[PDB]
């Protein structure tokens, strides 16, 4: 598609470590157009974090040009202050098809996320592969 951002809304409850669910109901999220529409269209309501990503990892704009962006918009949360006050980050989601990173910083009612390819990028030509 052709755009810069894409906000989508949905509802579910699944997203923890070790393949565990999460306390969620209905929230929205804004992802950089750098991602595919089908992503939010059939986005998996269940996340599985097995790693940890710091805010310093997403501080690299030299990687946001080849990858997509994902932001979680919520009205409530728990523990957000802890990290945001400690180092300001979150856990990373390791998918067998792709790689998503979750890091909460300077956002109590929001979360920072990154969409990376499952080690199958067609990087080669010029311009930021969209």
């Amino acid at each position: 598609s052709q755009s810069k951002y894409v906000k989508v809304w949905e509802g579910n409850l699944s997203g923890q470590r070790q393949g565990q669910p999460v306390l969620i109901t209905r929230l929205e999220g804004y992802r950089s157009a750098s991602a595919s529409d089908s992503l939010a269209a059939n986005w998996p309501p269940t996340m599985q974090i097995v790693r940890l990503i710091s805010q310093d990892h997403m501080n690299n704009k030299q990687y946001v040009g080849k990858a997509d962006f994902l932001v979680f918009r919520a009205m409530s949360q728990h523990g957000f202050l802890g990290q945001l006050q400690d180092k300001k980050l979150c856990a990373v989601i390791q998918l067998p098809s792709q790689t998503l990173l979750l890091s909460v910083s300077d956002k109590a009612c929001r979360l920072i996320g990154m969409l990376f390819p499952g080690d199958m990028v067609v990087f080669k030509p010029q311009i930021p592969n969209q």
